């Protein structure tokens, strides 16, 4: 069960290109994009919608229609270098604030 990566250098360079990232997918059968996952760094193993993020190493599974890549990105593994480029801290900070209040809510 691996650290998360946080330094600027991805942890699988062979997936850093979107369309490598897309080719793994296949047929997807899953309720969430693949497109959309992919543009968020993912790409999939094979095993069900268990997909990893190419720089991170960071990995997710069981996606519901309502989850989003980034935002689950920004959750689970907010240290990720990747997300912090193409999103920005703001962004993450809403996230990490917006599933904080979430849970209050619930109790
Ligand atoms: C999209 C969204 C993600 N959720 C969290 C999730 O997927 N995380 C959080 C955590 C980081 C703790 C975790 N650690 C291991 C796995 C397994 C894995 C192994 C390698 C691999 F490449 C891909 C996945 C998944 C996973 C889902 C809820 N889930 C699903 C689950 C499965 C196992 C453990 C915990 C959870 C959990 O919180 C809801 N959907
Ligand atoms: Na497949
Ligand atoms: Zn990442």
């Amino acid at each position: 069960m691996n650290f998360p990566n946080s330094t600027n250098l991805p942890r699988n360079p062979s997936m850093a290109d979107y369309e490598a990232r897309i080719f793994t997918f296949g047929t997807w059968i899953y309720s969430v994009n693949k497109e959309q996952l992919a543009r968020a760094g993912f790409y999939a193993l094979g095993e069900g919608d268990k997909v990893k993020c190419f720089h991170c190493g960071g990995g997710l599974t069981d996606w519901k229609p309502s989850e989003d890549p980034w935002e689950q990105h920004a959750k689970w593994y907010p240290g990720c270098k990747y997300l912090l480029e193409q999103k920005g801290q703001e962004y993450i900070n809403n996230i990490h604030l917006t599933h904080s209040l979430e849970e209050c809510l619930v109790r």
